[PDB]
């Protein structure tokens, strides 16, 4: 038929309504802001930073003994409270950019100096800094490799976690078990290799590198 044209039938071949979970895409961004999804999240932030300020932060913040900088404001008062020893509300953390110039979240960095605080917490901390002590849609988030979750962000078509398959369609996410998606890839003439796994990604769907069956 055509590899492209084949991957719009291989979502065809799907359920919808025996999907074995459901995700409203609203209400999941609601739960989990980018930010907290995002791998670059974990990274000390050149993109939004100067290299030359996130050095006197972190000086800053070794010594406890306030660099002049027009972005350094928010980060500065984290900074202090941690030196000090001063709260923090949970308003403060909502209204924050949640990510430290230094990669991570500074609810993580504030749990880490009060370790009580990490129910009140938890929802202003990366996926990848939470231990999960309550969740399923956590779990499978968890379980997503970076081109999965940043697909996942991006609102991409489908993408695989795991064993499961997501496929988009409309506002939700819709997961299929191993058996069912696997079954369809071949009732289409479909082959797949994993991005990261993969030397060419020419036709890519999330983290999915398609190619024909033979
Ligand atoms: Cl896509």
């Amino acid at each position: 038929d055509s590899l492209p044209e084949r991957i719009d039938t291989f979502t065809e071949l799907f359920n919808y309504e025996v999907a074995l979970k459901s995700y409203d895409i609203r209400i999941l961004q609601s739960n989990y802001p980018t930010k907290l999804l995002s791998p670059d999240s974990l990274l000390p932030q050149t993109s939004d930073y100067p290299l030359k300020d996130i050095q006197q932060l972190y000086s800053l913040a070794n010594t406890c003994r306030l660099p002049l900088s027009p972005l350094i404001t928010e980060p500065l008062v984290f900074t202090r409270a941690i030196c000090k020893g001063t709260q923090l509300t949970p308003r403060w953390f909502s209204r924050s950019g949640l990510i430290h110039p230094g990669g991570g979240t500074y609810a993580a960095r504030y749990v880490e100096k009060y370790p009580e605080l990490r129910p009140k917490l938890a929802q202003y901390m990366h996926i990848k800094e939470r231990d999960n002590e309550e969740d399923e849609l956590l779990e499978s988030l968890q379980n997503m490799d970076d081109d999965a979750i940043n697909a996942l962000i991006a609102g991409a078509s489908m993408f695989i976690e795991g064993k499961e398959m997501w496929l988009r369609r409309g506002d939700r996410y819709f997961v299929f078990s191993k058996d069912v998606w696997q079954e369809n890839v071949a009732n289409a003439g479909l082959s797949y290799t994993l991005a990261s796994q993969s030397k060419s990604c020419f036709v890519k769907r999330g983290n999915i590198c398609w190619d024909v069956e033979d």
